[PDB]
């Protein structure tokens, strides 16, 4: 079974941790990758009810299993905070415009 389901993509908690670990490391080094400069500040315009405190940062999680290294970010994101705590996994899939919905 999927721990997180983003549209058609299936993710296990181990997939999330690997992606999150990579994103946070770049965050610590103040470096970014990709045209959208990830990891990027996530403002939570959606108003998701995360149990961890902000600031939040979004980092692409890929259905392929590989860690994001530039190129197309796809539609899924892992959101983590400054304390490297997972806030949630969200996606553009099934969301209006450039908005996000949480993965189930
Ligand atoms: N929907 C949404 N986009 C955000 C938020 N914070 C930052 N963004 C960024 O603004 C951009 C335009 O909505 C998004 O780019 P993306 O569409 O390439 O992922 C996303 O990275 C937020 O809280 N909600
Ligand atoms: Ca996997």
């Amino acid at each position: 079974a999927c721990d997180y389901t983003c549209g058609s993509n299936c993710y296990s908690s181990s997939d999330v941790s690997t992606a999150q670990a990579a994103g946070y490391k770049l965050h610590e080094d103040g470096e970014t990758v990709g045209s959208n400069s990830y990891p990027a500040k996530y403002n939570n315009y959606e108003g998701f009810d995360f149990s961890v405190s902000s600031p939040y940062y979004e980092w692409p999680i890929l259905s392929s299993g590989d860690v994001y290294s530039g190129g197309s970010p796809g539609a899924d994101r892992v959101v983590f905070n400054e304390n490297n705590q997972l806030a949630g996994v969200i996606t553009h899939t099934g969301a209006s415009g450039n908005n996000f919905v949480e993965c189930t």
